[PDB]
């Protein structure tokens, strides 16, 4: 016998599948853990639908989750106030030396990642997981990022004891038996997750949701192949496929590799002569991908599919071309603002088989939020996200700014037909953008691939107050900001690549009074509908110091004849040169050493051209 007592074999406690159909390093991973967290139970996840139906009874009998019982199998959980949000400050990279992982800041506080020494992590571990699951179940779950068996796909294992993170997985990868089987022998991502509430609670439980808020703390160790979150049960901190696999440790591998990790929609739009382009499009959270991922354009006769909503995997192939997948199997999409006018394919998604974080309960059972946009009949009631009656006069909201729905893509009436073809989609256009209130055109078009790629460096958006956030990327880069430039720098090398078009978009430019200038929403048809004609060479272009822009009367502005097209397309000498010099002592302060000549060339380039006007 290969031990003097059991070993460390935890089959007594297995209440779901078999330690022994594991493949080895699966198994070594659980038990470790399994040892280290002393977990009640194990659940070994298969996917099934049996599984997640009793999964979903099991956490309505705890009271986790609601049923929404105006729709189809649609469930409600409301959460700790304290736990509502992917956590940056809590958020952390450990790497043998800081500067692999952030370039040192010259003010001493860096914008651009949060390095942990391997030192202080141990601490912070042995301070942390020792019995973290007593009492509690462990659920192991495969999952596959990126459509099963794809040569792009990568594969984790997530250990958390929480059913409101396995169910969330289902619809949010691809989890399960045939992941296990598919993984066999080979390498995976170890994924832990603890909520970091050993039973006997220590600390009173709020709103049935256990969290750890003190002890917090979402760690990648890029060099070990981990990923380590304790404290959170929400969103990004606790779906560990999305923003920690699939955006910090693929964006190191990627950069290792010769590919691209973004935090980027991906669309396919088809004009009216049936002709069919990808795009992929970088935005901050809160700056509305989710809206054009599944946008239902204004002009007849285009069309908009949906292949992702929020991340995007790319590698050049043997011809040339960016091709990107998805490797989400869902949308965890911000719930207020969502109505028909913003977002109608989004309603249609989410009327079954969707879990509601942080929204308000109507009291027919169905869901609310700011910005739904639906009348109530008089008479029904609304319970907030506190579990509190609420009426549209009071000082809060209904729903957390936050809220989230977790539904499958396939439900999606314009999800693409490619969505999960294991090559991934030819990516012919990459457009940035943010919130602008001043001094940004609606569009505009980069110069060069090197221009563009200083574009999405010197993206800035508004969000208590504007701040600088490249790519998209600022809280998901897996190492030195200066190191991903040179990479996005290095694919015009790559030889007979074919170089996306790279857009600048706004659709968020105010007038004096506050009002913005362009309706967009579906609306934003029109621009994609230029870059469309762009990409396709068309000579619908105006030069201007930052860029190509439409020409008087290239876009189809028919519909919006009260847009008042000179200030939303206005460029301002004044408001560029000042645009500049921010820029400059950013770049400097936050990247400095680390930075590309030639993003210090496009910088003095872009100078230059202001200076002419
Ligand atoms: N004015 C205007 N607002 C828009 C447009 N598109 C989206 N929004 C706003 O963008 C917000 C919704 O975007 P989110 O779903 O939070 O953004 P996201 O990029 O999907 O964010 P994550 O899922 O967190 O990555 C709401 O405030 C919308 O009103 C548009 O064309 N015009
Ligand atoms: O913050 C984002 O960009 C999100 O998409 C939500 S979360 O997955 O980070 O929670
Ligand atoms: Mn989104
Ligand atoms: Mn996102
Ligand atoms: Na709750």
């Amino acid at each position: 016998p290969p031990q003097l007592h059991n070993g460390l074999d935890f089959s007594a406690k297995v209440i779901q599948g078999s330690l022994d159909s594991l493949p080895q390093e699966v198994r070594k991973f659980v038990e470790g853990n399994a040892q280290l967290c002393q977990p009640e139970y194990i659940h070994i996840c298969d996917g099934s639908e049996e599984e997640y139906g009793r999964l979903l009874a099991h956490m309505q009998e705890e009271g986790v989750i609601r049923k929404l019982k105006k729709y189809d199998n649609c469930w409600l959980a409301l959460t700790d106030p304290r736990d509502v949000a992917r956590i940056e400050s809590k958020t952390v990279i450990i790497t043998q030396e800081q500067r692999d992982t952030v370039p040192i800041p010259k003010s001493g506080q860096s914008q651009l990642g949060r390095w942990m020494s391997e030192e202080d992590f141990e601490k912070a571990f042995n301070a942390r997981f020792p019995g973290c699951m007593k009492g509690r179940t462990m659920y192991v779950i495969p999952f596959s990022m990126g459509p099963l068996g794809s040569p792009l796909a990568k594969i984790g294992i997530e250990l958390t004891d929480s059913p409101y993170v396995v169910a969330s997985m289902r619809i949010m990868t691809r989890m399960g038996t045939s992941v296990l089987e598919a993984l066999g022998d080979g390498e995976f991502i170890k994924c832990l997750h603890s909520v970091g509430c050993p039973l006997p609670l220590k600390k009173p439980l709020v709103n049935n949701w256990a969290c750890n808020p003190e002890l917090t703390l979402i760690a990648h160790l890029p060099d070990r192949r981990e990923i380590i979150s304790f404290g959170s049960g929400y969103g990004g901190n606790s779906l560990l496929g999305k923003k920690c696999f699939a955006l910090r440790i693929a964006s190191r591998l990627a950069k290792e590799e010769g590919w691209l990790a973004e935090h980027m929609l991906i669309l396919g739009i088809t004009n009216p002569e049936g002709k069919k382009k990808y795009l992929a499009a970088a935005f901050p959270s809160a700056c509305g991908k989710t809206n054009l991922a599944m946008m239902n354009p204004t002009l007849p006769g285009w069309k908009v599919e949906c292949v992702g909503d929020d991340i995007a995997w790319m590698k050049f192939d043997a011809q040339g071309n960016l091709r990107a997948i998805n490797p989400e199997n869902g949308f965890f999409g911000v719930a207020p603002g969502t109505s028909v006018k913003t977002n109608p394919n989004a309603i249609k998604t989410i009327q079954k088989n969707t879990i509601f974080t942080n929204v308000a309960e109507t009291s027919d059972g169905g869901v609310y939020w700011e910005g739904i946009d639906e009348p109530l009949a008089p008479g029904v009631t609304i319970t907030s996200w506190k579990n509190k009656e609420w009426r549209p006069q009071d000082e809060e909201p209904c729903a957390h700014p936050n809220s989230r729905f977790c539904t499958p893509a396939s439900q999606c009436p314009i999800i693409d037909p490619a969505w999960e073809s294991p090559e991934g989609v030819p990516i012919e256009g990459i457009i940035f953008g943010g919130r602008r209130p001043a001094g940004v055109p609606l569009v505009y078009e980069a110069l060069s691939w090197q221009h563009g790629v200083f574009v999405g460096a010197a993206m800035r958006s508004e969000g208590g107050g504007i701040m600088h956030d490249p790519f998209a990327m600022r809280p998901f880069f897996g190492y030195n900001f200066g190191k991903y430039l040179a990479h996005w720098l290095s694919m015009a090398h790559r030889p007979a690549a074919k170089l996306p078009k790279i857009f600048h978009v706004n659709w968020f430019r105010k007038d004096k009074n506050g009002k913005f200038l362009w309706p967009g929403f579906g609306e934003n048809s029109r621009v994609l509908e230029w870059m469309f004609g762009r990409i396709e060479g068309e000579d619908s272009a105006k030069l201007t110091p930052i860029g190509y822009v439409p020409k008087e009367d290239a876009l189809n502005l028919k519909g919006l004849g009260d847009v008042n097209v000179e200030e939303l397309f206005g460029i301002s000498k004044e408001f560029w040169e000042k645009e500049v010099e921010e820029i400059d002592k950013y770049l400097e302060d936050q990247v400095n050493a680390d930075l590309p000549y030639e993003i210090e060339r496009e910088l003095r380039a872009l100078k230059q051209r202001i200076s002419q006007m």
